[PDB]
């Protein structure tokens, strides 16, 4: 599928879930605590920054520091980053990260078929901190893979991958060339790993 | 099928999607990325050279340091190789590999009596680019056969349908209606070379 369309108001969830990267997407797993690809946070050290929710320049959840960097020691490109609680910048709710964005919760499981949307900041270059959602059935889910015909670009790298209820069912990784997309489903093993990382 | 000519301009598409090994064929899947066979990467290691879609007399998409080699788990001949982004010797589109190569896309699929072409270097002699003509006979898992005629140059080549969409990519021959075999790419294929293009 190809059905991307441009978020108005990023302000409210399941949008105040995402994050922004310079280019490229991650999601909020709980307290001070965003999910991205390895790929993503290779690049990133401890006191660079991430805007929470921002619609282009016209407002956003705050602007925070990274305190912390871990990647799952597995083959699966997933890291979890840690921010300082107290903004650089405020968000509309003050100062604290946790009053400016909402983790979002596991689904019980995801099956071929049935409709996923992948939310995130697709343009690596052009439309700079503009959130898109982008719609597709899932083609397969075996093991720590989920599959989704859902049109993205590169800046999705770290979206997260949600079911028709706003429940997490993957974090996005890759695409085809010019009709498959690629995410991380979460299995125990992984979903254990994230777990033990989330600030406490 | 025995229907092999010569590429007459090796720097459009779909030949920019095009590389060459010693005496082997690759192609382009993603950013810094090309697949080859197995059994051709096996002689090569990291550090070693690739050149991108090259014509009969010097002139070529740049020279590229190998800097990964990842073999497929799997019975089937499929190797990733990822090179630096930045060629040891520039292209006409500058340093930056991705600037002078044209990934291919996937088929929706490939199915029995659809006509293919198979693009590389059946003759060691200078790289010159074929391309060999040839329906499809069978598609079976991650088997594709088609009756296109190759040499041993031809490893690693990638099987175009008539829409220069991947297909499968060439790893054997028989020893014309001899047939020829590719690697089909199914779901568990496409998800390891998805998990290890660069990014």
């Amino acid at each position: 599928e190809n059905n991307v369309t441009k978020v108005k108001d990023t302000n409210i969830f399941p949008y105040t879930g995402v994050v922004a990267f310079k280019s490229a997407t991650g999601f909020v797993v709980g307290k001070n605590t965003i999910l991205t690809n390895k790929h993503v946070s290779k690049n990133y050290k401890v006191g660079d920054r991430i805007t929470a929710h921002p619609n282009s320049d016209k407002g956003n959840g705050g602007i925070y520091s990274i305190k912390k960097i871990i990647n799952y020691p597995g083959k699966e490109d997933v890291s979890v980053i840690q921010v300082e609680e107290r903004a650089i910048e405020r968000g509309p709710k003050g100062f604290n990260f946790n009053d400016n964005v909402t983790p979002f919760k596991y689904a019980a499981g995801a099956k071929a078929g049935e409709r996923i949307k992948v939310i995130g900041y697709p343009h690596p270059y052009k439309n700079k901190y503009v959130l898109y959602e982008s719609t597709g059935p899932v083609m397969s889910v075996e093991g720590s893979s989920i599959v989704y015909s859902a049109h993205t670009e590169s800046g999705n790298s770290g979206s997260p991958v949600l079911n028709s209820n706003n429940e997490l069912v993957g974090i996005h990784f890759a695409s085809d060339v010019k009709r498959n997309a690629y995410g991380v489903y979460f299995t125990p093993e992984i979903k254990k790993f994230i777990a033990e990382n989330i600030d406490k």
